[PDB]
C-alpha cells in the first residue's frame, strides 16, 4: 500500500471531510469496549479522517480515489456495533455512511431506503405513511442505522416473529458498490445479498436496501415475574409457542439482574426475581394475560395499566445488549457472552449453564425463531475476572452444547457468525481486489493457509454446498 | 313435526319465518354428503320452520318464545359444514343468523363484525378501510360465515402463520345470547370464549365476534412439481420452516389428484405429478423463488409469469377440503380423513400412511403452526368402499401414530376435536338449560353415562387443568 492521504484529499473537492484528531478518533470507536478483551486490543485504533458522502456519486468519487491513492476504507453507520466491526484497524478513511439516509419508496410490505437510516427514523416515517414497521430492529433501535444492522447485526426484537438477518426474506434486495478502479454496482437479490449480511463491509458498501415491512401495532410492554430462572424460563419458553398470541420480545432476564440493573422499573421489582420482558399486540393482550394466569405467570407491570409514566425505557431497552448496557453501567467488571441453546434442548441447557456458573453469570435468554423452530439465544453477564477465565467459560459452554459466537473477537470468523467458504473469499476478490475495504477483519483474506472449513456451528452459514 | 309449531308460528309476527318444505330442507342440510355414512345416516333430516332474525333484539325475541314452546333451535350461518353440524337432528326451528351481518368496527389489528358476514365481504371491508384483512378463513372463504366459522370450523388458510381457532389470540371476543326464559348476553373473553369454538352451537348464539386482523399483501399464486409425495412433502415442510418467506398457503397434493382434478390449472400439470400449492407474499416472492432453486423445488405455475389468468380459480379453491370438492365433482366415491401427523415425525409418519393405502389413498398435507412447532394435518382422499373398510384405514391411522379427527360423524364428542369435560358440560347447563340448542349434537348431555374422560388426542381441548 502506497497511502497518500494528501492527494486523496484534493481530490474530495465538494464532499465533507473531518481530519480533527478528536472527532476522527470517535469516530474510530464502536461499543467494541463492552469486551475488556478488545477495549486493551483496540484501544490504540484511530483512523486519518472522516468522510461523509451526501449522494452515491461522491461515494463513487470517494471510493474511486481511495482505490488510486491506496486509501484503506472502513464503513461506518453510527458506530454502535460491539465487536470493533467498523473500528479502522489500518488507519486511512472512515467511511461514514450517515448522511445516505434517503427514504425511496414505501409500499405494503416493502420499504426502499439509504443505508444510514436510524431504525427508529424508518418505523416513524413508515407509520405515519401507512401504517408500517421493520419486522426487527436491534436494542439500539433509537441510534443504530439499517445499513449497519445488515453488515454487522443479527437480529433482535421482532426475532420472536421473524428469526434473524441470517434468514431468506428478511432483506430483499441490497445496491453494493465495489471497491474497484472503476467502483462497480451491484443489485444483489435472491441469494446473492446474503453474501454482504454480517461482512462487516469488507465486500462492498452497501448503498440503497430493500427490505420488507409488517404491521405497526400498539405493542403492549409487560414483565412477569418469577421466584427462579428456570420457571420465568419454562413460561417464557411457553408463551413463544403460543401461536394466536402476537408478540415483538420475549425475554428473560434472571435475579440478581432485574433488581440490580432496571433502576428506572424497580418500584415494580423485588430481591430474588427473574423477569420475562414481553411486547404484546394489543389484539393479543387480553389473550396474553388469559394464557398467563393459566401458565403461572405473575404481571408484575403492564403498560396497559401503569399509567402515562414518563422517565419508564421502553422495555426493549432492557433487553438484548441493552441488558448489558445497564449492568456494566452500574458495575463494569460485566461483560457478556453470545450463546445459542438448540432445539429442543434450550429449557435443559440454559439451566445447565446457570447452575454451572453460579454468581459469575447471570442468564439472559432472548426467544427467537431459528430454522423453523422457537428456541433462545443466550447473552449471559459475566463478571470479568481474567482472561483466561473467560476463554475457560466459553470452552465450556462449547463442550455442553451450547455454540458460542464468541463477541470478545474482532475479526468475522473467529467472531462465530459470518462462515468463510470459498464463495465468500471469490466474491471480496471480486469487490475488493486491493483488499482496501476494512482490513484486518477477514482472516482468510491474510491468511493463504486459513482452514476456514473448521468451526462448527455458524449463525450465518456460508453459500456454497454439495 | 314438532306439535308447537302454529302457537310458536303465532308469536313471530313481524319476523321473517320460511315453511315451505324445499326450501326448509335445502337450509336443513349442510356439505355432510361429503362423508357417505352421514349421507346415509342424516338423510330424513329437516327442520319444521327456517326463522331469519335482522337483529340481536329479534334473536331474543325468537329464542324467548322458542324457549316457552320448548321447540328446538339450530343455528345456521350459511350451511357450508361438512360433519352435519347445522342440521337439526329434532326437526323444529332453523335459525339462520344470515342477516346478521353488521360490521362496525374495524382498528389497526381488530375488527367487530356480526355472525352472518361471509368471510370474503369482511376482508372486503377490512381492505377498503385500512388494508388488512383476517389471519385466516376456510376455503370456502366467498361463501361460509364468520360466525359459522368459529362454531364449526378449525382454521384453513393463514394456519401455516397462526395456527388455528384452537389457539389462544386468534379470537378475541364472543358476544353470545342463551336459551333461557329470559335470554342472558354473554361477553366472553380471555379463556371463556374457548368453551364455545367448535361447540356447533350448543352453548349459546353468536351475535357479535371480536376477532383479530392481519395486513392484506399482494398473495401470489404458485404451484411447485414434483415427482413423489415424499419430495413435495419434503419441500413444503422446509418452505414452512423458511421464517422470513412470509406465506398464506403450503400445501401438499398428492398426484393423481392434482392432473386429475385440478382441470383449469391442467396446462401447468403433468401426469403423475404431486404438487405444492403456495400463497407467498409479494415482498417474499424473490425470495421464494431463490429458496426453491436451492431446494430442489421446480415452480411449475407462477401467477406472475402465467401469463393470462382468466378462468384459473385461486389456489386456496384447491386446498383444505376443497381439495375433496374438486376429487368428488368428477367421481362421487372419494371422502376423505382428517389427520394429525404429529411434531417431528410427521415426513416419516405421512409417508408411511402414503405407502400403506396405495390407489385407495390420496395424500393431501396442509402445513400449518400447531403447539408453536411447524407440521402438517392432513385431508386425505380415500375410496369409498365399505363402511367398515373405511373404520379400518381411520383405525390403522390411530394405530400408526396419526390422530384421526373422524369426519364421517356429527356429534361432538365422535368427531374428535371438541373436547367435553365438566366445564362444557356446566356451561351448557348454564346456557341451555332445557337442551333445546342443537339437540343430540354433544352425547355427554343426552347420556350422563357416557365417559367423556376418553378420547386421547383431542383439536380443541377442555378448559379444566390438573
Ligand atoms: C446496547 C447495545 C445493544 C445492541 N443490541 C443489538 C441487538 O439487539 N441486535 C443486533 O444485531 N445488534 C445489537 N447491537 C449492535 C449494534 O448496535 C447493531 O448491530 C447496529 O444495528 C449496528 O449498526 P451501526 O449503524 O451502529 O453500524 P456500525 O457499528 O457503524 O457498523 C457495523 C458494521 O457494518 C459496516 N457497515 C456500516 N454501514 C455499512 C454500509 N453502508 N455498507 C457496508 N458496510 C457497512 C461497518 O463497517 C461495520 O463492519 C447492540 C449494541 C449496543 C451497544
Ligand atoms: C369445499 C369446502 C371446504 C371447506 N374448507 C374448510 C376449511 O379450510 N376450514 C374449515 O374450518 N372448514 C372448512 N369447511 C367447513 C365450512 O365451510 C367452514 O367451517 C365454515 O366456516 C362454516 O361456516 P358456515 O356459515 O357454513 O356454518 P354452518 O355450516 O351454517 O354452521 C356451522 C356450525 O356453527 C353453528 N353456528 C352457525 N352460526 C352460529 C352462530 N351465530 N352462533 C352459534 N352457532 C352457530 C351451526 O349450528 C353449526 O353447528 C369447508 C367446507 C366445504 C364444503
Ligand atoms: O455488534 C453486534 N452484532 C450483533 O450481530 C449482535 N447480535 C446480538 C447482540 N449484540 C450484537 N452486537
Ligand atoms: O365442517 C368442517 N369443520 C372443520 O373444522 C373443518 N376443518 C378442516 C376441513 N374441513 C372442515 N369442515
Amino acid at each position: 500500500g502506497h497511502m497518500n492521504i494528501e492527494a486523496l484529499t484534493a481530490e474530495l473537492d465538494g464532499i465533507r471531510i473531518e481530519d480533527n484528531e478528536k472527532i476522527v478518533q470517535q469516530k474510530s470507536r464502536d461499543f467494541y469496549w463492552y469486551s475488556p478483551l478488545l477495549k486493551r486490543q483496540l484501544d490504540h485504533v484511530t483512523g486519518d479522517l472522516v468522510v461523509s458522502p451526501k449522494t452515491e456519486a461522491e461515494l463513487i468519487r470517494v471510493l474511486k480515489a481511495c482505490y488510486r491513492h491506496e486509501v484503506p476504507v472502513t464503513p461506518r453507520g453510527t458506530g454502535t456495533g460491539n465487536y470493533g466491526q467498523a473500528m479502522p484497524l489500518s488507519g486511512g478513511v472512515v467511511l461514514s455512511l450517515a448522511d445516505m439516509n434517503d427514504i425511496r419508496e414505501i409500499k405494503p410490505g416493502w420499504v426502499i431506503c439509504g443505508p444510514g437510516v436510524i431504525c427508529s427514523d424508518l418505523d416513524k416515517a413508515a407509520r405515519a405513511h401507512s401504517g408500517q414497521e421493520l419486522r426487527m430492529h436491534p436494542s439500539t433501535y433509537h441510534t443504530a442505522t439499517v445499513g449497519g444492522f445488515i453488515a454487522g447485526g443479527s437480529g433482535g426484537i421482532g426475532s420472536i416473529n421473524w428469526g434473524g438477518l441470517r434468514d431468506f426474506g428478511n432483506i430483499i434486495r441490497l445496491r453494493v458498490v465495489t471497491m474497484e478502479q472503476e467502483p462497480q454496482v451491484l443489485e444483489l437479490t435472491g441469494e446473492d445479498l446474503h453474501k454482504v449480511t454480517h461482512a462487516y463491509g469488507t465486500n462492498g458498501i452497501i448503498t440503497e436496501i430493500e427490505m420488507p415491512l409488517a404491521p405497526a401495532y400498539d405493542w403492549i410492554d409487560a414483565m412477569v415475574g418469577f421466584d427462579s430462572f428456570d420457571t420465568a424460563a419454562a413460561y417464557a419458553n411457553a408463551l413463544a409457542r403460543q401461536d394466536g398470541i402476537l408478540t415483538k420480545l420475549v425475554s428473560v432476564v434472571a435475579a440478581p439482574c432485574p433488581f440490580d440493573y432496571f433502576k428506572r422499573h424497580q418500584k415494580f421489582l423485588k430481591e430474588g426475581q427473574s423477569v420475562v420482558l414481553v411486547m404484546v399486540a394489543a389484539q393479543s393482550h387480553d389473550a396474553f394475560k388469559a394464557f398467563s394466569a393459566r401458565s403461572g405467570g405473575e404481571i408484575i407491570f403492564d403498560a396497559t395499566t401503569a399509567g402515562d409514566l414518563k422517565g419508564l425505557p421502553p422495555l426493549f431497552e432492557l433487553s438484548w445488549n441493552h441488558t448489558t448496557l445497564r449492568a456494566l453501567r452500574v458495575d463494569p467488571a460485566w461483560t457478556y457472552l453470545q450463546v445459542l441453546y438448540p432445539f429442543p434442548n434450550q429449557l435443559e441447557l440454559t439451566a445447565k449453564m446457570d447452575r454451572m456458573f453460579p454468581g459469575e453469570l447471570i442468564s439472559h435468554l432472548e426467544f427467537v425463531r431459528f430454522d423453523g423452530d422457537i428456541t433462545c439465544f443466550g447473552l449471559p453477564l459475566v463478571k470479568f475476572t481474567t482472561d483466561e477465565r473467560l476463554e475457560e467459560i466459553m470452552d465450556l459452554h462449547n463442550a455442553n452444547g451450547c455454540p458460542i459466537f464468541n463477541p470478545h473477537r474482532y475479526t468475522l470468523e473467529e467472531g462465530g457468525m459470518k462462515q468463510t467458504d470459498e464463495i465468500q473469499l471469490a466474491f471480496k476478490r471480486e469487490a475488493d481486489p486491493k483488499g482496501l475495504l476494512n482490513p484486518g477483519k477477514m482472516i482468510a483474506w491474510d491468511d493463504p493457509d486459513y482452514d476456514f472449513n473448521s468451526g462448527k456451528v455458524w449463525l450465518f452459514k456460508g453459500l456454497k454446498q454439495a
